[PDB]
């Protein structure tokens, strides 16, 4: 399915992002990871211009993150978030084979930007990362993943 392809490629791309790895890793506590994901899905909806109903379903990513055990690696969080988002977007008619190559990098870029605009609310320091460059790299990393 498109959802499986989208989830797998997005997860690999997120795990390659310096911003994403700084926020989601073996040290983040679950309450923080969930609250960060809550804030993040609001940015995803704005960064992708999603309608109100689909936007409401994005919170499934927060529920998925809540089930990840603390101490799990970046890729565990990437997979939890990506599977939830891919399922929502496919089941809501926002992605198909005809446009997955467009949606996938747009979604990954919107997530990296969203994390960069929310992680400092939880004390995550991104000062050592060029966020502009990390977003710039999403396309090449997605090519590698997809």
């Amino acid at each position: 399915d498109v959802a499986a392809k989208l989830a797998r490629s997005l997860a690999s791309t997120l795990a390659s992002s310096g911003v994403f790895r700084a926020a989601f890793n073996s040290r983040v506590s679950t309450p923080v990871a969930v609250q960060l994901t809550d804030a993040l899905v609001q940015k995803i909806a704005s960064n992708l211009g999603l309608d109100y109903a689909t936007a409401s379903k994005l919170r499934k990513a927060s529920q998925a993150v809540s089930k990840v055990r603390m101490g799990s690696d970046t890729n565990a969080y990437a997979l939890a978030i990506s599977s939830a988002l891919a399922e929502v977007l496919s089941s809501s008619g926002k992605v198909a084979d005809a446009n997955i190559n467009q949606i996938a990098p747009q979604l990954a870029s919107g997530i990296v930007l969203g994390v960069s605009t929310t992680a400092p609310q939880f004390g995550v320091d991104l000062s050592s990362i060029n966020v502009n460059l990390d977003i710039s790299n999403v396309a090449r990393n997605m090519q590698a993943s997809i």
